[PDB]
C-alpha cells in the first residue's frame, strides 16, 4: 500500500535557477517536465540557509537550534554531529518496513569511528561524501573531463574528500566526472531489490550539484548554455530524468511519490559560477527571501494533480507528511512541521500559517530573526553574509552588520516578494499583523530551549577519515583513488 | 491563404511579471496556457525603453531615431507625431487586402485635426486613447469599482483623457472599469466582419495594462493575489482568454497567428503598484536588460510547435516577419529588422545576430549606448532613470548620471543575465568580441542620420482634444462622460 518515495535535495540552488522558475539560459528539461505533470510550490521554505542546519531540519522535522546544529556548518575534524537520540525520516520508514537508501552529501557529522554517519541513522544503504565536496583540497582534482581542473583549490590542510560505501572508504578522492553514474547505478539497485522483496523503497538523493566547485561528467561539459554552473545543473537534471526512466522501466510510476527541493539559497560569492535567486533578495547565509525560499516540486501520477500552489510549506513538514502517507506513527517528540497530504491530494489546504527563520549564528538573547504569517513578513534583526557578497544590493554584503529593527521591517510578500518596501517606514490590517507577528516571536523565543551546541564541541584532526589508517605523513598520505 | 494576425502589446510590463516567467504571485492563466501551447522567447527585445519610441519601432520596423521619435515621449499638446511618409504594418497588410483594426493606446501623435491618428496610418477601425491613460487628471476617476479612486492624481492642467472612435470623441473621460468590455466587443466585431467578407483580419490590441494608474473591471478587483498591479494584470490576461475564445467560436484557431509582447520594462518608481524585471537589472527608462528585454509569446496551432527559444529577436523584426507570412511586399525603405518565419515555423534559425540600444535622450555625438552580439553585451555609456527609482540597486536611480565607459562594460549574458560582472574589470574570445562590438557601434553611428526631432517641435495647448469644441473655460469644460 505505502507508496515508494524519492526525495531529491540539491545544494546551494536558488529560486530563480530552474527553467520552469524563469531562468533564461538554464537547461533543465527533466525538471521542467516534472513541474508540468505535478505540483509546483511558489512559497516553499527552509528555516536556516546553511548546509548543516537545513539537512537536520529536513530529516527530523525539528528546528535546528533544538538539537544544537549551530552555529555555522560542520567540518571534517568536528567532534559533534546530529545526536543519535534524534529520530529521522529514514527510521520512521524503516520501522514500517521500507528498504531505505541514501546517495550523496550527508554533512550531519562523522565523529569517532563514524558514529554519526548515515548507517546509524536509519539508512540501510549509503553511497556518498560525508560533508561538502569542497571541504578538502581540490587544486589537483579534475572538475570537467578530459582534464579541466576544479577552480580555486577549495579548503587546504585537510584529508582529500572521501567517497564512502556505508562506513568504508571506497575512494579518496573520487573521480568527480563519474560520481553521477555511480549514484544512478546505486539508485537502480535499491529500487529493483525492493521490488523483488515486495517492499516499498525510500531513496534520499542528496546531490552535490550545484555547490562549488562545479563539475560534471563528459556528456554535459560545455553543453548547457550557462557555462560551468549550467553544465552542473544540467547533469543534476539528467539524473532526475534517469531516475524517472528507472521508475518507468519497473512499472512503478503510479506507486511512487517524487519530491524535489534544495537546501538553501545561492552562493553569489561565486559570481557567475554560482546560483540565482531570481526576483528575490540576497542568497545563502541570510534570512532574506533569496536565502530561505527554494524551488519545490511534487510528482505522483494519478494522485497529485498538475498545478501551482501558493500555500505555505516548509522542509520541516516533510517528515510528518511522509509518515502519514506511509501509515507510520510519529516519533514521540515535539515536532515543528505538519502533514501536507490534503494539500498534495487536493482534498484540503495547508495547515501551516507561520514560518520562523533563524540566522547562521543564533543566540538566545536575540531569538528568531524573522517571522512570516500569511502574506506578511517581519524582520526583527537583519544581517548580510559573505556567502551573498558581490551583488549590487548592499544589504546582502558581509559589511552589512547585525542590525536590530524595532519596530521590525515589515513586508507584504504577495505584492513585494523582493522585500523592497517597508510598510512601517499605519493601516488597521497592518497593525493587527504587526501585533500577531510580535506575539508569535515572543511565544516561540520563550518556549524554545537551545540544545547544547554540537559545533562548539570543537575539532580534532584525528577524526578525519583516512583511506590508509595509521599512515604518515597526514594528511597527504591519506589517499586511494 | 494569409493567416489572421492578432498582435497583443502590453504597457510597462516586466520580464518577471508573467506566471510563466516565474512570478510567485501573479495570476495569468490564459497567458500561461498560450505559452504552454506555443513558442516562448527568453531573449526578445525592444530598442528603446520608453512608450513612444518603442511603439514607432514596432509599427515601422525602423530604429526610432531615424524618424525623429525622440527625445522622451509625446504629450497631449505635442505638435509632432510619427511622420505620415513612414509605412506601417497596418498599411503593408491593408494593401494586401487585410481588414485592419486597433484597440487601445496609440501614443504616436494627434496633431492638428488628428492628422497623426491611426485612421491615417492604415487602420480601418480604431477604438482607443491617443496617448497614455495618465496623461490627464485622474483624482476624480474611479480606478476600481464600485468607487475606489485612481491613486495619485496623474498629470494636471490638461484636458481629461479622450476615448476615440476613429477621429471622434466617444467619451471624455471614459469609465476605466468598463474599457476592457468595450475593447473585447470591438475585437469580436472586427473578427466576424472579416470572416463574413472572406478576408483575413489584423487586430492590434495596445493594452493600457499595466501602466499607472492601475485599474480593472469588477470581476478582477481584489481577486488577484498581488494587489492593484495584479488585478490589472489579471484583467489583461482574461482579455487574452476572451480573444482566444472568440477565435475558437469562429473556427479560426489553426488560421490565426497570435503574438504577445510589451513595450518597455517596469516602472519601479510605482513601487509595489509597478512591474518586476525578475532577475534582470533596472527597468523602464534604462538600457540595462530589465528595461529592454520583454516577455514574448507566439501561438499558431499546427504551425508553431510548442517550445522555448533563446534565439535573438526584436520588436523591429515584426513588420518583415508579418509581411513575409502574408505574402505582402516590403516598403522601399531601409529597415532594421529581419523575417523570423523560419524560426517560427521551425525550419531555420533567427537571422538576427546583433541588437542596438538607444537611450531615452539620444544625441549624435554619443550614438548607440549599448550593443549585444551573440551572448555578449557592451555598454559604452550608462545612466539611471527616475522611472527605475526606488530599488536597492543604485545604478538604476536618477542620481546615477550619464557615465562614459571606455573600454566598455562587457557582460556575458548567457552566464550573467543580471549584468553584475564586467569581464574587462583578457581572454582571446573576449578580446575578439570586444573588437567586433566596437566596430559594430562605429559602423551604425557613422551610417545612421538622426531624423529631425518630432518632440522638439514643441507644444500647443490648442491641440488638446475637446469633446465640446469652442468651449470655455479650457480645459475643464472639455468633457462628456
Ligand atoms: C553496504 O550495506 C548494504 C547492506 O547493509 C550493502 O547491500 C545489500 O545489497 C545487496 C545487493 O545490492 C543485497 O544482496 C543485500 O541484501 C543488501 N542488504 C540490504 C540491507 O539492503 C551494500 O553493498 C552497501 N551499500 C551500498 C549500496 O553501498
Ligand atoms: C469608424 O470607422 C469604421 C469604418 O470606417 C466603422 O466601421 C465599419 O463597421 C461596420 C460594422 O461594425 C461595417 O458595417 C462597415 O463596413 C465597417 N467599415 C469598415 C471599413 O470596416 C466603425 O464604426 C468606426 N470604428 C470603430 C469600430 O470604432
Ligand atoms: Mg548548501
Ligand atoms: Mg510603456
Amino acid at each position: 500500500r505505502p507508496p515508494n518515495i524519492v526525495l531529491i535535495f540539491a545544494d546551494d540552488l536558488g529560486y530563480g535557477d530552474l527553467g520552469c522558475y524563469g531562468h533564461p539560459s538554464s537547461t533543465t528539461p527533466n525538471l521542467d517536465q516534472l513541474a508540468a505533470g505535478g505540483l509546483r510550490f511558489t512559497d516553499f521554505y527552509v528555516p536556516v540557509s546553511l548546509g548543516t542546519p537545513s539537512r537536520a531540519a529536513l530529516l527530523t522535522g525539528r528546528l535546528p537550534v533544538r538539537m544544537g546544529m549551530y552555529p555555522g556548518v560542520l567540518v571534517p575534524s568536528s567532534r559533534g554531529g546530529l545526536p543519535l537520540e534524534e529520530v529521522t525520516v529514514a527510521e520512521v520508514l524503516a520501522a514500517r518496513g521500507y528498504l531505505t537508501g541514501m546517495a550523496g552529501k550527508w554533512h550531519l557529522g562523522v565523529g569517532p569511528e563514524g558514529a554519526f554517519l548515515p548507517p546509524h541513522q536509519g539508512f540501510h544503504r549509503f553511497l556518498g561524501i560525508p560533508y561538502s565536496h569542497d571541504q578538502g583540497p581540490c587544486q589537483n582534482l579534475t572538475c570537467f573531463p578530459p582534464a579541466t581542473p576544479c577552480d580555486g583549490g577549495c579548503d587546504q590542510g585537510l584529508v582529500p574528500i572521501p567517497l564512502l560505501a556505508n562506513l568504508s572508504v571506497e575512494a579518496q578522492p573520487p573521480w568527480l566526472p563519474g560520481l553521477e553514474a555511480r549514484y544512478m547505478a546505486f539508485a537502480h539497485d535499491l529500487m529493483a531489490d525492493a521490488q523483488r522483496q515486495d517492499r516499498p523503497f525510500f531513496l534520499y538523493y542528496a546531490s552535490h550539484h550545484t555547490h562549488y566547485p562545479q563539475f560534471s561528467g563528459q556528456s554535459f561539459a560545455e553543453r548547457s548554455g550557462r557555462g560551468p554552473f549550467g553544465d552542473s545543473l544540467m547533469e543534476l537534471d539528467a539524473a532526475v530524468g534517469t531516475l524517472m526512466t528507472a521508475i518507468g522501466d519497473l512499472g512503478l510510476l503510479e506507486e511512487t511519490l517524487v519530491i524535489f527541493t534544495a537546501d538553501n539559497g545561492p552562493e553569489t560569492m561565486r559570481m557567475s559560477r554560482g546560483g540565482c535567486s531570481g526576483l528575490l533578495r540576497c542568497g545563502k547565509g541570510t534570512t532574506y527571501e533569496g536565502g530561505v525560499r527554494e524551488p519545490a516540486l511534487a510528482f505522483w501520477p494519478g494522485h497529485i494533480a498538475p498545478g501551482v500552489t501558493h500555500e505555505l510549506a516548509s522542509s520541516l513538514d516533510l517528515l510528518p507528511t511522509l509518515a502519514a502517507l506511509a501509515g507510520a506513527p510519529l516519533p514521540n517528540v515535539t515536532l515543528d512541521g505538519f502533514d501536507l497530504s490534503p494539500l498534495l491530494l487536493g482534498t484540503g489546504k495547508s495547515p501551516r500559517q507561520s514560518l520562523f527563520f533563524y540566522p547562521s549564528y543564533p543566540d538566545e538573547v536575540r531569538g528568531v530573526f524573522a517571522v512570516r504569517t500569511g502574506k506578511y513578513k517581519a524582520h526583527f534583526f537583519t544581517q548580510g553574509s559573505a556567502h551573498s557578497d558581490t551583488t549590487a544590493d548592499p544589504a546582502c554584503h558581509a559589511s552589512s552588520s547585525l542590525t536590530a529593527h524595532e519596530p521590525p521591517l515589515l513586508y507584504d510578500l504577495s505584492k513585494d516578494p523582493g522585500e523592497n518596501y517597508n510598510l512601517l517606514g499605519a493601516t488597521p490590517e497592518v497593525l493587527q499583523a504587526l501585533k500577531q507577528l510580535q506575539l508569535l516571536k515572543a511565544q516561540l523565543d520563550a518556549a524554545v530551549t537551545f540544545g547544547p551546541s554540537q559545533v562548539a564541541r570543537g575539532e580534532d584532526p584525528a577524526l578525519q577519515i583516512c583511506c590508509h589508517p595509521g599512515c604518515t605523513p597526514r594528511p597527504a598520505c591519506c589517499h586511494c583513488p
